[PDB]
């Protein structure tokens, strides 16, 4: 493949941890063209200012009704619960959602790469499982993906620590992240850390991006 | 009165575009923020800015127009045809319509679009963009109302009705970041959360079919 033209930052909130065979409760996508990223001002200072998000971005944030209740742990940090989602008429992960996801992705210049923090262990496998439950073919069969933990790890060692979203943000900017544990809030925080070294991050992504189709489902 | 029953979903909308009506403008940015009726159920002088509901669906998209933006437009919206192309944004197309259609499908009916000055700007303009597509309009079953009339009505109960003017008057605070589709949509949500029940009742009473909105130009 060539250079990724669009980076789609992703975060999912769910009913719980992998062992519980969790289901998605919230999903946020933030598509950013590589030009927007390489155009972000280089960070200067220690700590440097938090990068300014690009003006031109595409965003999607959706709350989804899970097939089962959230565990006390997931609900307390995400602020979501099956009862509230359902009473508010949220629908399950279905064909229409897949259609919506495909259309959102098609608005972006290809090739495109999904970027998620701990995505290789959580987000990508979970999304794969959710899509596998549907009848239609996956809309991500032409999309690439990459875990931002590995990326930042490389970027930091090139410039043992916790590589959690908030820990990295705090390490780099000496500032506290906002709206943690909400799909949009975490996506916005991820965007900021990936904007730390724009050029280096883009290059690393280009070198490590892999087909989402190769992602193994979290559970069958 | 409920000419169309109680609205179960209010979709706050705002469009940024190339220019003013007489320019046969094209949309450059679009944002939809769908809130369930239950969510709107959320004394100070002035009161604090209402917190937005936790559960919400949001869509914000940038769009490349067929022509350049007027300096005045580009200056306040921060968008320009050149940059939108550099960022590889696509024109208003059928895929966009399909996206809106699927987004709307996720919301419980009936749904009512809410836009500040929507009756004169957003709705007519939206109708025009969709009308010229191959895909039939995905909003023919959706309702709409202008928040300007609504806030005038609510304020009647105890001069400038621009989005920014109303927000400040009510909260003695400046809106987060105006002239950006999402920024203006969130500000609109806030002013509509001023008097929730009253706003909801007013919307239920004045909602009309978006299908009856006449396009801005052909
Ligand atoms: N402690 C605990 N209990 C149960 N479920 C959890 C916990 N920590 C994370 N998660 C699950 C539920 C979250 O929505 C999701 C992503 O976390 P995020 O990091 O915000 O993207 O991971
Ligand atoms: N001064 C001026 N010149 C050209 N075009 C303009 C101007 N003011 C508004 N507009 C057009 C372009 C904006 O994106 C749109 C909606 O503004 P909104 O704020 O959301 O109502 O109206
Ligand atoms: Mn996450
Ligand atoms: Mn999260
Ligand atoms: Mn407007
Ligand atoms: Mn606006």
């Amino acid at each position: 493949h060539g250079h990724m033209q669009t980076l789609i930052f992703l975060d999912l909130e769910a009913t719980g941890l992998p062992s519980s065979r969790p289901e998605v409760t919230e999903l946020c996508l933030l598509a950013v063209h590589r030009r927007a990223l390489e155009n972000t001002s280089i960070s200067q200072g220690h700590p440097p200012p938090v990068p300014r998000p690009p003006r031109v971005v595409d965003k999607l944030s959706l709350c989804i009704a899970p097939g089962k209740a959230c565990s006390p742990g997931a609900s307390e940090i995400t602020g979501l619960s099956k009862a509230e989602l359902e009473v508010q008429g949220r629908q399950r992960f279905d064909d229409n959602l897949a259609i919506l996801l495909r259309a959102f992705l098609q608005r972006q210049p290809q090739p495109c790469c999904l970027v998620a923090h701990n995505g290789d262990r959580y987000d990508f496998p979970l999304l794969q499982t959710e899509l596998a439950r549907l009848s239609t073919p996956s809309p991500l069969d032409g999309t690439f993906c990459v875990d931002s933990i590995a990326a930042l790890k490389a970027l930091e060692q090139a410039s043992r620590k916790s590589y959690s979203l908030g820990s990295i943000y705090t390490r780099l900017y000496w500032q506290a992240p906002t709206d943690s544990h909400t799909a949009e809030g975490d996506v916005l925080t991820l965007l900021s850390i990936c904007q730390w070294k724009p050029q280096a991050l883009l290059q690393w992504v280009d070198e490590h991006a892999r087909p989402f189709s190769t992602v193994k489902p979290m559970y069958g």
